[PDB]
């Protein structure tokens, strides 16, 4: 409460985003990685080319402390912890999907529940985000499946439905960087699968820095379906 | 089950340790071939920084790692599967970089960098300083899954494993030069656990690896 009448009291760092050096430190998944930097720094090149982009997971140490400090900027997914001193913003829904190679032997679009049960699948552990909570929501339903293969991130899932006959239950922005790629289509999610909020959150005493609400904007500006 | 073992009819679980690039690199073929080999056996894979990798192989809650791994002395075995080279990627119709790159136009360019932290990998950043190559870091990683993506969006290059590259090539329209800095080769090598040596499974399992990976035998 009263360090929001001394932060603000106080005078802003200006913002030139021709002119900044400034490093900014983001907390995201690996899916948020893949999704957002693309076309995130794609756009900088042409609006603040002397700025610095870092990034992180939220899973290694004390993400809310660094937050407060200054030491991280900006956090983007799900991040249930973050709540007193934080602003949030919500930019789209992750959808839930299937995902399958192109000339799949038997795999249809729409696929039924009854042949996602028979097929075989790679599963994504995604420990401690809301893409973890997958493998929970199918068992609970009491939806079968063969795990041939689990992992505990997205990295090999393009190349290995490109080169094997496995199926994938998959957040529809990581199918879109790879549906071309590697040669791979998607059908409608046969369960019920519920979709994730992904948020775009800061800490209350960078609300008013004007570098911090540069990037902000240019977040909900190029990511926001709200 | 457990003193002889048949591939075609095994159900058995196998937990193996792997990095990202390598999960990259050996899942897919690996998968390819078991579809035809043992259609009823189950993979699981971990990265050896996750849980305590010593002792969970000692209980056979991991059967085997991959890597360079240079924390498993006694008690390991090892066995060398390939060295590979660190290249220089890119989208293809990059506006002026070329291959083979030189190091002027290396310094000149920029970068997105991968920390790849307690890896074989995480060195690169230090040896770069420390002979005086000098890059600007635009954007920096803690890991590659998002590297291919962002060089086809971008002018950025990275520096990078080949066994990434030949992964990422093709389907993300990239080129890859010789690097040209003066960095090691990485050594990739299996690993098991002294006491399962001799168990059946095991050995089928690192034989199959051998057969698809191994590169003793052309040079």
């Amino acid at each position: 409460a009263l360090n929001t009448l001394e932060t603000a009291l106080t005078t802003r760092d200006s913002f030139d985003p021709f002119a900044s050096t400034r490093t900014f430190n983001l907390a995201m998944t690996d899916i948020g990685e893949m999704y957002f930097m693309p076309p995130l720094m794609e756009a900088l090149a042409q609006r603040a080319p002397h700025i610095q982009i870092s990034t992180l997971r939220p899973g290694a140490g004390n993400l809310k402390e660094d937050m407060e400090s200054g030491a991280v900027d900006l956090a983007l997914g799900l991040l249930p912890e973050l709540q007193t001193g934080f602003f949030q913003r919500r930019l789209f829904r992750h959808r839930y999907v299937c995902m399958f190679r192109k000339d799949h032997p038997s795999a249809k679009s729409p696929m039924s529940l009854k042949q996602f049960s028979e097929l075989e699948h790679v599963g994504v552990v995604a420990l401690n985000t809301g893409h973890g909570e997958v493998d929970g929501l199918l068992e609970r339903a009491g939806i079968k499946r063969r795990m041939r293969l689990v992992v505990p991130h997205f990295i090999a899932i393009g190349p290995i439905l490109h080169s094997t006959d496995l199926i994938a239950t998959v957040p529809q922005r990581f199918a879109v960087r790879c549906e071309v790629p590697f040669g791979l289509t998607t059908s409608p999610h046969p369960a019920k699968l519920p979709d994730i909020a992904i948020n775009l959150f800061w800490h209350a005493k960078y609300n008013r820095d004007p570098g911090n609400m540069w990037l902000r904007q240019l977040f909900v500006e190029l990511f926001s379906e709200a």
